[PDB]
């Protein structure tokens, strides 16, 4: 409705910064859109594509998820809650997978990316989805720079809703992988002040959250609404300062508005 579209203007003007929202209604195959071609630094949204590129590769080796990693000083870099407890010590992929997902840990993502072989491979396997917007430019954590203007790590809303879909309810993955993927974002700890905080209590969220620089603030999920078809929900948000604090209450504010009614 052209309401929804009013409501979303006037939160973004609110705002002060650049909202960005894709939903699909897998009930009725609809979508609403709001700057959904414009592209947004992801931040550790990109988390998602890494973990499901590694479950790609697992369909055809076996003992992948179980491959120990070593973890070093040398691997620490921003955020690393979970991997510094575990250096000079090994760690799974999966169990990386994990701390990427549930955790957002930045060394977990860096493994993940190095194992399918660089950004450019993550990159690559979501070509090989159909998604020709998602650009995986750089590793943790100078992937989080989020200049204005500056295409590197970035992705649409609409692009992204689509390849979550496809991720999550459709069949990018085999069964396992795919119900794999879909536990550790059920099982995230980072979301519940983002899409979840504007979503009745009832509802089943599996999603991932990501912040970086220019206050930019994102949320990407499929939810399982009470006896409902789900839904797919991406809500990202940047702002003009540098240094701007997260509002996570902005990505609540356009998942209410646009689950409202449903
Ligand atoms: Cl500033």
């Amino acid at each position: 409705t052209a309401d929804v579209q009013q409501k979303l203007a006037e939160l973004e003007r609110q705002s002060g910064g650049r909202l960005g929202v894709a939903l699909i209604n897998t009930a009725d195959n609809s979508q609403i859109l709001y700057r959904a071609d414009e592209r947004f630094a992801m931040c550790s949204t990109s988390k998602v594509m890494a973990a499901a590129a590694v479950l790609k590769k697992s369909e055809s080796e076996p003992n992948l998820l179980n491959q120990r990693v070593e973890i070093k000083k040398s691997d620490l870099v921003n955020y690393n809650p979970i991997a510094e407890k575990h250096v000079n010590g090994t760690m799974s992929l999966a169990e990386l997978s994990a701390a990427a997902l549930q955790y957002s840990d930045n060394v977990a993502m860096n493994k993940l990316i190095a194992h399918v072989g660089g950004p450019a491979s993550v990159t690559a396997f979501a070509r090989q989805l159909g998604d020709e917007t998602f650009r995986l430019d750089r590793t943790e954590p100078t992937l989080n720079t989020a200049i204005p203007g500056d295409p590197r790590d970035t992705t649409s809303p609409r692009a992204m809703a689509q390849t979550l879909r496809n991720l999550t309810l459709g069949k990018a993955l085999g069964d396992s992988q795919r119900a794999q993927l879909v536990t550790w974002m059920k099982g995230n700890t980072t979301g519940a002040a983002s899409i979840q905080a504007g979503l009745p209590a009832s509802w089943v969220v599996g999603d991932k959250t990501g912040s970086c620089g220019y206050g930019t603030t994102n949320d990407i999920a499929v939810i399982w609404p009470k006896d409902r078809a789900p839904l797919i929900l991406v809500t990202y948000f940047t702002q003009p300062q540098p240094k701007a604090e997260s509002r996570r209450d902005v990505l609540a504010s356009a998942a209410k508005i646009v689950t409202d009614g449903l």
